[PDB]
């Protein structure tokens, strides 16, 4: 079973011997520090509160096991068995901590307070920063949900220019990242952060996470359609690629189907196999069940353009009201190789220069969507800003001489709306002056109980585009 | 509870209707595809065999739950209920699969087969590639262990040159990445892969993973020392940084202690606080308990060089047998900000240029060691290379015209030793000719059971440097 006594940075085990004596309160905050990515989607804290922090988390056996492990780890006795036994006997193992956050789904500019942590018992001054390590890991669902939303902005801009509406926007980016992430638990959390902005996912693990910790009115938050891989094509033999194509579109003639076509020669497959030999099985398909050709190699922009030119000469093309070319409704294209936020912008801009509408194409991303992200992308940081010693409170901060970008905020913090409708974080307890309205932070956790929750439905609504 | 029926890519559920009819065998393999990082460390397979693949993995309840989820996910009933009911009734929920693999810890050049997967029942031809997604995730411990070993190579070269031996090598790179990874399960896997090469870690979760799935002779595989953070220094007050230093070094006066010193001015704390105000508490410390000064901001190379020049003028410096300068044995330095494999080489080369020995310094890394890594750094890939249909086996392969590097191998594979002592992978069953000796892969999994395993002590021995 999970042991919260073994889920911290090793060195923090010794921090109860370094704080100033006669200290009764430690107050810390989380932010996406200022330095692209000017606003962040706050999401994922609710998952950590329920799975790791709520309820009875301390037992006599868990204290004894931490004592045994840390004895050999440090080659010394340094564990705070006395402090952890006080929580067990007085609060039945419930953590005496209060956490205030911003509602999940909110879009907030860089450099503002997103949540605060503090202890509610003077004896547990050391407990505030013990749970820093587990809490800081919220940088991952924040960054996945932000980076996915910024890719939605690019897609929405070019779809509106070339078509005149946003029909089908919310399944133009499919999640191919299950096998490209570092673990099973990461796959579930990352695919859920992507479903805040889109609807298509191949990463099954994200569905069960949402229903267990968030919930939705619909049966499932994500959907998929049948598709082929290189094994189900090459298994027929090099000389029988056309046999594998005919068989697969016939088994799935009533639903959409994606077919990877670059096993040997992608341009041969589009012009000769799809566009001639099997053309009669494509033009008869329904608008609700098109064929989706999938290239998978080469230069991403050059391959998409050459593919569209080949298909345009073999199938009837129309011109929409904005002047851009459009394929017949029974034929589309999906590009799912080498796709990140940078390449996605290069592709749609190139398609627009060649007078091709964004209606024709959708995208898929694997490692770029779920794995190629770090904690310094948005500079997520956790720092102490207020302590009480000998009954008097002081403001605490850091300010390295060689880097003013690492300066931290001072005192008790609060988040408010500006008169022009923006955000501002007030320091040194100045929010008590009541000049900026109501603090937008809400108590989500106190003394081992989750005091306020949000559904996955409200979160999607909070993260909408303008 | 984990359900293997929900731990695959969505599309793989629709693959049992796409293979050629009368197919009784699907045979697939894993490689680090060829085109820095010329050889890879194979580690991580055993963890996945025990936690997810062995034993009764199919029940009547798990079949019904996967059925219910897929009807909403696909808006159809494509799920293969009949295939999974046969495995339950015929094999008591045990997977009829055989896996062969190279011994864990082995160092193998790029472009060689590392493990193979095939079905042992003709009815379960679809099972081989169903477990591709879970097995491909072994890319992460392989890449962490490889990138960590390459960093050990750089440190060994410059330590031997500036000092004359390798004393202290196994803890010159400490793992700081607990808070910087994407989940709790990722932290345990990645820290365990780092301990293959080094012995210092702050990510506690790696210790329990090793003892449960690999085992070691000693009580624990990793160690740590007491250290400060920014909250335990700045909580004393801006004008009281000296008081915090004196307290911390007195509480830990008999063991090594690391003290972050860049809260306000790193260069002032080195020259005036450590080098003047508190110098009498440093020169009295034991060689087994030095003070370790830790900078944490600015340019990594420029800061380290200036910190060394300051201390060299406040403390007695000697010259070792190779001519390089050395601090007194009670004074060391650790640099744990912005360290990856690129900057680690720049720092160590610049230290040598200024005649400073590598004995004076250690390093720590967080996001660069455990998070800033993807699946295409080593080109880890899983592909089918052999099937049997109508009783006749054929060689299958992919070969895209726009990317010769994506070409895969054909037929039954085997790994052998060359007469000069190198590795070669034989294709198309040519290993049966017995011209290259015996196959180096070993059956590690068969019909639901682990058939061969390795201890963490054997893995470390196999992964040693030349
Ligand atoms: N490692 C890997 C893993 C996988 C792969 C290759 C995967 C692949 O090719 N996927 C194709 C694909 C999925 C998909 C899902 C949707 C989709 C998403 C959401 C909804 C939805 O909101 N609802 C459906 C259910 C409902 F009830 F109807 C109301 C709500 C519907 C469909 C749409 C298209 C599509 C793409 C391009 C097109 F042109 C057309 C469709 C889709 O295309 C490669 N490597
Ligand atoms: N998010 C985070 C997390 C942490 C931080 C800052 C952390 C910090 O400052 N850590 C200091 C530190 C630990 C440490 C461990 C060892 C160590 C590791 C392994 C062994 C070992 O091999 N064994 C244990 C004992 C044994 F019994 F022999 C068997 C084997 C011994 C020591 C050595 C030094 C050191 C650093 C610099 C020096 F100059 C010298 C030492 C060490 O220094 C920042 N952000």
């Amino acid at each position: 079973e999970f042991n919260i006594l073994l889920a911290t940075d090793s060195y923090k085990v010794t921090h109860y011997k370094q704080y100033p004596p006669n200290t009764s309160k430690v107050y810390s905050y989380f932010e996406c520090r200022e330095k692209k990515y000017e606003e962040t989607v706050f999401y994922g804290l609710q998952y950590i509160l329920n799975k790791y922090l709520k309820g009875k988390v301390v037992t006599k056996e868990k204290i004894q096991e931490a004592k045994d492990v840390y004895k050999e780890h440090f080659q010394d006795d340094v564990f705070n068995e006395k402090g952890w036994n006080y929580i067990l006997e007085k609060y039945d193992g419930h953590l005496p901590i209060e956490i205030k956050a911003v509602p999940e789904g909110f879009v907030i500019p860089r450099g503002n307070v997103l949540f605060t942590v503090e202890n509610t018992d003077p004896e547990c001054y050391w407990l505030t920063n013990w749970i820093e390590t587990i809490l800081v890991q919220s940088w991952y669902p924040i960054t996945v949900a932000t980076n996915s939303r910024e890719q939605k902005k690019i897609l929405a801009k070019y779809l509106l220019e070339t078509s005149g509406n946003l029909d089908g926007l919310e399944y133009k980016l499919h999640d191919f990242g299950y096998r490209g992430v570092s673990s099973q638990e990461t796959a579930g959390i990352g695919a859920s952060a992507h479903l805040v902005n889109f609807k298509g996912t191949d990463t099954v693990a994200g569905l069960a996470l949402i229903k267990k910790y968030y919930g939705t009115k619909d049966p499932v938050p994500g959907y998929s359609v049948p598709a082929a891989e290189h094994s189900t094509i090459t298994a027929w033999g090099k000389d029988h690629e056309k046999d594998a194509f005919e068989h697969i579109v016939t088994q799935f003639s009533s639903v959409p189907v994606s077919v990877v076509s670059d096993s040997y020669d992608i341009y041969n497959a589009c012009e000769k196999i799809w566009g001639e030999d099997l053309r009669h099985l494509i033009v008869s398909r329904s608008t609700q069940a098109p064929l989706i050709i999938r290239p998978d190699s080469g230069n991403p922009l050059d391959t998409v353009l050459k593919v569209l030119e080949i298909l345009g000469k073999k199938f009837p093309v129309t011109e929409n009201s904005k002047g851009y070319k459009l394929l017949p409704p029974y034929l589309r294209v999906i590009q799912g190789d080498g796709v990140d936020i940078n390449t996605l912008q290069e592709i749609v801009e190139g398609m627009k220069q060649k007078m091709w509408s964004i209606e024709n194409i959708a995208f898929g991303s694997g490692g770029g969507l779920l794995q190629k992200l770090t904690r310094d992308l948005l500079n997520c940081s956790f720092k102490c800003s207020y302590v009480v010693t000998n009954g008097l409170g002081i403001n605490v901060f850091k300010d390295p001489v060689a880097d003013p970008n690492k300066r931290s905020k001072k005192g008790r913090l609060s988040l408010h709306r500006t008169p022009a409708g923006n955000f501002v974080t007030l320091e040194e307890g100045k929010g008590d002056l009541e000049e900026y309205g109501q603090d937008l932070l809400h108590t989500v956790f106190k003394n081992g109980k989750v005091t306020k929750s949000y559904s996955f439905d409200e979160i999607r609504k909070n993260a909408q585009l303008n």
